[PDB]
Formats: C-alpha cells, sequence, structure tokens
C-alpha cells in the first residue's frame, strides 16, 4: 500500500497499528519520547516513530492517513484537528458534535435515544434528580430536599442566588459500553463488542463495609483505568444495534454523516432500558480488549477482527474500489 | 447433514446457531419478527428465519431438531415443550425437575450438592438467614429478630398470621456459574467455561457511596443485563466437576438422564465452599462469551469450542455412530 | 526432548503442562490423588501423574524440569524447594525476597516502586491508615483516633501497651495485577496479560446494600476464588512495563537475577498511580484466563501465547542455543 496508517501514540494505538499491519499497511506512531518504546520494542507494532505532538510536514510526506482516537480531543485540540492538512479517517465535522453538550443532546434527540431528563427549575424535580455543581454531586428526591441541600452544600439561602448548575433525572443501572463500526464502503453497521469500563476510586468503593465508609466524607472519582469485556443478554442486541442504526441516519443529516467505530456510554437499568449518557463518536478504548477479535465478531468472521483491524480493512476496501476520499475529510 | 438445527430466536441463538454452522448443519431461528435481522444480516448464522413463536409443521418439513434454552420455559411453556413432536436436543423430562422448586430440592440432595438450608418454622433459625415473602427481601439473625422485622415490614403480629414466605440460610460468596457439558455418546462430562452474570441494579449499588444509598429506600434488583469470563482457581476445579458427576448420577435414577449442556448457579464462600441457589439443566446465557471458545476448552482442544459448538459436534457424532435417536427425545 | 516439563498438580497446573505440551515437551504433575483426573481426563495434560508431594527421585529419573508455582511456598515449603535436588525454572534465591515482607519492602524500594508508606509509631500519622493487628482492619485518620480506636478494639489503655501491629498508609484505588515475563535468554521483558482477581467475601459485600449492612458487624475476608480479564488504559502502560523492568535490574543486584514469570500486585488510584502492595516472583494464576493468548500476547504474536506457553518457549530456546543451565537453579 502507497497510503500508511498513522495515529497518535495513546488510547488505542497498539490495536490500531497492530489492525493496520494484520491488513498490509506501514504504520506510524506520533507522540511523546517517553512512549516510543512501548510501540516499537515491547509491541513492536510501528514502523515509524515521529516524537512530535502532530508531524502534519512528515505525515503528509509518509503519505499518512490518520485515525482519531480520544487523545485528539484531550491532547491536540478540536480547532488543531479541524484544520489538519493530513487526511482523517472519518468526518471531522462530528468532533464538536460529540464534545458540545448542546449538540450531542440535539443529536441523540433526533437519534430517538433514551437520555436522562434535564431539569431547568429546581421546583420542575419529581422524581429523583442528581446536582452536578464528578465532584460535588448529590441526588435530590424533590423541590424541597433540593433547596435544603443548596443552602447545606452551596450555600444558596435565596432561589435567585442559585447559578451555574446540572440537574439531570438520576439513572441507576449498571455501566455498559456498546462498541459500533459503520462501514461507509458497505453502507452497513456492525456491533464489533462490548466493555465494562473500570473506573477509580468508584468501583473500589464496593469492597469497603459502609460502616468504614461513613467515617469518612467520600470524595468519588471517576478515573478511568481500564477495560472489562463483557457480553450482552441476547434479547437487548436488537435495540442496541438499533440505536446505532438510528445515530448514523441522524448523523447523515446534522453533520454529513458518521462512519468508522463509535460507541453508545451508558447504562442498563432493571426494566431493561438502555439509557445514553455520552457518544463517543470514534474508536473508545474499550476495543483494545478485543484484538484477538471479540465473542460478537468470531459470530461472522473466519479470523480475528478488532475495530483496529476493522479501520484497517475499511481502508484497504475503500483503495481496492478507488473509493478512499469517500471515507476520508 | 439431513438433520438441521433450530432454536427459538433468543437467549443463545447466536451461538448456537453459529456453532451448528461451523459442524456442517443448515440452521434455523424461529421467533419475533422483530429480530429477524439479527440472525440474518448483523450476525448471518440463520439460513432460514421463521416468524411464528412455534412452527411446528414447518420445522418438521425441515427435518429439524430443537436445541432448548432459557427462552423455553420463559416464551413457550412446559406444557407446549413437553408436547412437541419436533426432535428436542435434551432430556424434556428435566424441565419439571429443573423448574419446580421441590423436585429441584429433591434433585441437588440426592447428588450431594451444598445448598441453603430450609427454615419451615422462624423459631429454629440459629443462623442468619434470608427472607423470601427479589423484592422485599430481608435478614434475620435470629427468631425475636425475624418476628420483630415480620411485624415492621409484614404486619404481622400473630405467630398463627404468618403466611407464604420462604426462609433460608443466608450463604455470603461471589457468584460463580460453571458451564458444564455432558456427552451422551462419549458417556463423558466435560467443563466447557465459567462466567460471573451482570445483574441490575444489584451490580450498580457497589458504585453509590453508603451515605448516599441510606438517604433511600433501596429497592434490590437482580434483571439479568449480561455476562462477564472468570476462571476459578485451579484447586477449586475438581470439586465443581465432581459436583457436575454427582448431579448427571443423580437425573439418570430420577428422571430418564441428563445429557448436554447444564450449569449450577451459586456462590463461592470464604471458607471455599461452592453453594448452590439453583440449577439450568440446558444451555446458559453466560456461554456466548465462548463463540471463541473459553480458557477451558483451549486446554483441550485444537480449535475454538463454544457450548454451542459443542452442542452440534454430539448431534454430528450421534449421526455419524448412528445413535441420534439416544441424544434426542 | 530429553527433558520434561514438571509441575505441583495445583495453581496453574493446566496451564503450564498445556503449554508444555504445545512446545513439544511431554509432562508431569505432581499431587495428590484426589486431582489425578483433572490433569489426565477432564483436562488431559499430564503425561505422567505421580500422586507424591515432592517425588524428587521419579522426577530426576524423568529427567524433569520444575516450574514453581504459588502451591510451592504454600504446600511444600521455602526451605523443601531451596534444598530440592530437581533443576528449577527461575532462581530459587528469590522465594526469600519475595516471601520476607523486609526483604521485599528492600527490594521494592531499590526498585523505585511506589508502595504504601509504614508508619513506626502511630503519633507519627498525618494522613489516613490501615491498621493491620485480612481480620481486626480498620481504618484511622490521625494519632487521636488511632488511640480511640486502639482502646476500643484492642484494649489499649496506655501507649507503652501497644504491641505486634502494623500501620500503612491507606491508599485507595482498584485492584490491578499486570503478569510480566522476563526472558534470560533475550534479556528481555514482556508484558503477558492484566487480570482483576476476584475475592470472597469482599466482592460481594458491594451487592449488599448499606442498610443491610449495618444491622452487622462485617467480617471481611479476601479468599481467593478466581480472575477476570482486564486491560489497562494504554497510557498506563509505560509506567507498568518500566516498573518491571527496575524490579529485575535491582533483582540483578540483590539476589543474582530474576527471570521467568513474575507479578506486581496492586491498585490504581484516581491520580493515575500504580501502587504495590505485594510482589510474585513467579507465575500467578490470573495468568490462566489467557491459555489462547491475552490482548496484549496478540498484539505480538501470530499464535496463542500463555504465560505457561512462555516459559516452555524459553526451555526450549535455551536447549536450541545450548544454554539450559543459565534459566535454571
Ligand atoms: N443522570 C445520571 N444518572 C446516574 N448517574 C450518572 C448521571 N450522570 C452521570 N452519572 C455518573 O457519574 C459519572 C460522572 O458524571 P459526568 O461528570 O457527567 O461524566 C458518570 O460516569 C456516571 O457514572
Ligand atoms: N440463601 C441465599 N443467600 C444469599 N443470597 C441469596 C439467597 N437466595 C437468593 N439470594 C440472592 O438473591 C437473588 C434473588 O433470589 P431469588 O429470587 O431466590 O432468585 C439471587 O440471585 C441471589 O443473588
Ligand atoms: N495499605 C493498604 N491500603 C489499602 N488497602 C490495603 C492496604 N493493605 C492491604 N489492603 C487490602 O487488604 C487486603 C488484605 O491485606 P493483607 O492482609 O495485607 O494482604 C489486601 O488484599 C488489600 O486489598
Ligand atoms: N445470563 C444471561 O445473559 C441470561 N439471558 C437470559 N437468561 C434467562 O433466560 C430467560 C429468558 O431470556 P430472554 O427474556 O432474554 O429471552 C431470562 O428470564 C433469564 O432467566 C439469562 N440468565
Ligand atoms: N489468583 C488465583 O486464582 C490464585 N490461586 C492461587 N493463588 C495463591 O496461591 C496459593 C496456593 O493456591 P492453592 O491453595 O489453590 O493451591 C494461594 O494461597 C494464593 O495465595 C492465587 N492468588
Ligand atoms: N476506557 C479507556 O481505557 C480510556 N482510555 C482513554 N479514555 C479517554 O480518552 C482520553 C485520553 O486518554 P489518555 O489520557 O490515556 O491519552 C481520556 O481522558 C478518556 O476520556 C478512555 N475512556
Ligand atoms: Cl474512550
Ligand atoms: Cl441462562
Ligand atoms: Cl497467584
Ligand atoms: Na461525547
Ligand atoms: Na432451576
Ligand atoms: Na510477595
Amino acid at each position: 500500500m502507497k497510503v500508511r496508517i498513522a495515529t497518535y501514540a495513546s488510547h488505542s494505538a497498539l490495536q490500531i497499528l497492530k489492525g493496520a499491519k494484520d491488513e498490509g499497511f506501514e504504520t506510524i506512531a506520533f507522540g511523546s519520547s517517553k512512549v516510543k518504546p512501548l510501540y516499537t520494542k515491547y509491541f513492536p507494532v510501528a514502523d515509524y516513530f515521529i516524537e512530535e505532538k502532530y508531524p502534519e510536514e512528515e505525515l503528509l510526506n509518509l503519505n499518512a492517513v490518520v485515525v482519531p482516537t480520544g487523545s485528539f480531543v484531550a491532547h491536540l485540540g478540536i480547532e488543531l484537528v479541524e484544520n489538519m492538512k493530513v487526511p482523517y479517517f472519518g468526518n471531522k465535522r462530528v468532533l464538536r458534535w460529540e464534545s458540545d453538550r448542546n449538540l450531542e443532546r440535539k443529536w441523540l434527540k433526533k437519534a430517538g435515544i433514551r437520555v436522562p431528563e434535564v431539569y431547568e427549575d429546581p421546583d420542575d424535580i419529581e422524581k429523583p434528580v442528581i446536582v452536578k455543581p464528578g465532584k460535588g454531586y448529590f441526588l435530590a428526591k424533590d423541590p424541597e430536599d433540593f433547596w435544603r441541600k443548596a443552602e447545606k452544600f452551596l450555600g444558596i439561602k435565596r432561589k435567585e442566588d442559585l447559578k451555574n448548575i446540572q440537574i439531570q433525572e438520576y439513572v441507576l443501572g449498571v455501566p455498559v459500553y456498546p462498541h459500533y463500526f459503520y462501514s461507509k464502503v458497505r453502507e452497513e453497521l456492525e456491533l464489533m463488542s462490548i466493555d465494562r469500563r473500570y473506573e477509580s476510586n468508584v468501583d473500589a468503593i464496593g469492597r469497603i463495609p459502609a460502616k468504614d465508609q461513613l467515617e469518612f466524607d467520600m470524595d468519588i472519582t471517576y478515573t478511568v483505568i481500564g477495560n472489562i469485556p463483557i457480553v450482552l443478554r441476547e434479547s437487548l442486541l436488537m435495540d442496541v444495534i438499533e440505536a446505532g442504526e438510528r445515530v448514523v441516519k441522524a448523523a447523515e443529516e446534522l453533520m454529513g454523516g458518521l462512519w468508522g467505530p463509535f460507541c453508545l456510554e451508558g447504562v442498563f437499568t432493571p426494566d431493561l432500558e438502555f439509557v445514553v449518557f455520552e457518544i463517543s463518536a470514534r474508536i473508545v478504548a474499550g476495543t483494545n480488549i478485543f484484538v484477538n477479535g471479540s465473542p460478537y465478531t468470531w459470530l461472522r468472521y473466519d479470523r480475528p477482527v478488532s475495530t483496529g483491524r476493522r479501520i484497517a480493512m475499511e481502508i484497504r476496501e475503500a483503495i481496492e474500489n478507488d473509493m478512499l476520499e469517500k471515507v476520508l475529510t
């Protein structure tokens, strides 16, 4: 291949570049010098390592296509990405739509996705809510409970003094993260895998007896540490997949389309509702478990297919059918 | 093959029909029209999809053998299954023995399986118990504690007024679900895999600080959402396997035998006791993780073997050795 | 091969002996007669089974090399192992350094590994601590809190009466167990896999509502039941791997080297710190999940590589390059 596959040296670069190698591409990682050994020695998946944040000129010279990851908004910034001259796998317009809370809400509403109800006025609370002044977060049962806690925790003594808070329907369920891939080449959605994200200290507090917890003011945090593989109850799959289809269709109207990997981040309630908190409109690191395929890909492929490999398969096929320009922005 | 493998379109049908395809069988799914795309498009494992609850005549015409799942008792009912004219993989007599609490208890007792002690009289309580009036469930330390709580939660003011409750030894341990397969063709038990079931809201409450929990009357639910793969400590395997052997042997006496997949559903205590709450005498959906084999099957096979594939292997071999009638009822 | 691979019949023997078979070795398990069927029938990985605790003479006659596991210190004892005449895969000097709390502390300090701060004097407490009189364990905020609890729980009324306790910095994080392998043949460290150990009753208490917990004096236990596969956030890998490198380098100075499998047992904090509680300087049973390779080995191998197989690969290669004596003590 003339085209090389490149990505930032973090997040899911190991999986992405291995998938690229499996499909016959030469690979490029770019990032911190500290992590060069990870990608060239411990897991030798990068044919080139460039010790720079975003080496645009070198990437152009190497005929690179960049695969975006969660490290893109986090480490390079939306404006840098939107202005990049290196071909980008996916639609870079999606970045604003997934990052802006209001645009994301508009997207999910158009896609008919179940999300927590937002309350603009605390006096409209009729079911338990989570108040977001993940730090300082607390629950409120009703308006009366809210105002007592607004006084106790936030020092609010008058209703006109309440400012810059989020009030949201509290939705209790188990975290579930389905990983999708939409092929623009084949015009087809796939379920790639599913994971349960592993977070600290939130996933550690369950090991602490209530009695010991109550002696302290608990400071619950949601730092992402890793990922645990799961499968869903089979009868839940159709609605999870239909949700993915609706998200893609909505994006076709709103932002010029969505293709490649994405994830809907949410919880499953005891009433079997998938309620979505966030959309990640690119590869998520939960896919890293599935370098050797997943319980889902092995239902439909004769070989191991990670999301990383699936990306490289899409690029290769696009090249094979003279439509590479269709999958790049 | 003349014989085709069929199952209801839910529970573990993806795994079952993929396993059938891997072994050279043509496949049939039957169920709700809503889920047809799951089995024909997103994961194309069904050669035929019949949009009916139980299309007996069509299944007979297609020379189907039906593989039972948890969706059978749940969605078709024991009487329908017992009367079905389509050949059934396994012993359909087991359905009553696994579903009737007293027959199940008799089975497990005969099989020398550790189960929670049942208390008929609350005044006989000498160790902590769980009271089942999973809703309304509460613990009691002793008879005095029980009667106070029976008054508080159930309104029982006189001992003669207590009616229709379950009182059971409370057993604290981590949920463990070993998946077995007994080959009637080979007269051999295998351990196929092990999972930890993922349930809502019960597996979500550990993420909630005690302080926040105590502000509400908690309503703990055990809705099944999915499955997480596990392995056991190696020194625990022999007793887990011996338990499986005893279950099979007991069934040979009581109900005309048990063969094919099954699962013992329970917990492991800190004293390394496997205590069983339920038997599922057919494929369990925890096996869905292991489409590409499991940490256990890869110890003894040179290829990926799911429980679904193992079922198809048994059927094929039965056909090969002219003993298909032995594995069907 | 003339050399046969042997191990005690527990812990990770299934994985070890399967890995040995995959690499062309004949295999020996030795242990309890009760477990013979596990290794010869249910998972036929042992060519020879010797029904003895440590059959030295028979093992010498069979040209065995022994692969150590966690069952070695637990079931045979350090003195027996140090005196064994059968060739031992790894450095048997490491056993004291990993088992003696003070030697282990010295090792980890030399290796620049983050560990909980130890407090010799309770009056020096300035951050929350765990007190270890895992039974009887409690937390203390400060010296005043400690002495109140020392009186309440331990009956200590005078400061001079306090004896034989451990006081340690309390570190809240999610359990993480990276599995390493250092090849002496190749002079190279690998990350083999990562798991989250599954423990009872500690991992069951999160399913119990705070209200129900508080009615009882909780007795939290940490009995190991099994293992759950995980991957880490990719940006955390370099420091995890560097920690492994430092451990190996430190051992080269202190104890004549470390090679073969090992594990650093700890937690990841919300501030992305890996804090280590223990080192296990041999194969850990968390590797048992990865009989068919791991999300990490499949990044760098074209075939399934468990830690068990990796051990056999090292032995075979040592033989191939006439340096077997270098990997044995
Ligand atoms: N509406 C909600 N209901 C229940 N849990 C929530 C809600 N919003 C956020 N959370 C939880 O709190 C964490 C931090 O929230 P955020 O800061 O909004 O990402 C999330 O990862 C969720 O687990
Ligand atoms: N005897 C028992 N001891 C401890 N936990 C139990 C017991 N019986 C049931 N449970 C738990 O409560 C849940 C619901 O119980 P059941 O409604 O009997 O299936 C089960 O899935 C178990 O996790
Ligand atoms: N310094 C510490 N901070 C937090 N948790 C700890 C600490 N030391 C031990 N633990 C936990 O308590 C369990 C039993 O401790 P030990 O008896 O020291 O192995 C460990 O497996 C850890 O999960
Ligand atoms: N563990 C699972 O994923 C699971 N999936 C289904 N089941 C059982 O089978 C019954 C039918 O499932 P479904 O309602 O998804 O068709 C359910 O009520 C449940 O008891 C399970 N235990
Ligand atoms: N993680 C595991 O599955 C595990 N299995 C065994 N072990 C360790 O090895 C020792 C011996 O195990 P066994 O008692 O199953 O032979 C145990 O006391 C324990 O410290 C483990 N950590
Ligand atoms: N689930 C994961 O392992 C994960 N890894 C990374 N991320 C997201 O990507 C962002 C960048 O990750 P990193 O800081 O490791 O480069 C993080 O802030 C986080 O939002 C994840 N969700
Ligand atoms: Cl992510
Ligand atoms: Cl089931
Ligand atoms: Cl171990
Ligand atoms: Na988003
Ligand atoms: Na049952
Ligand atoms: Na140690």
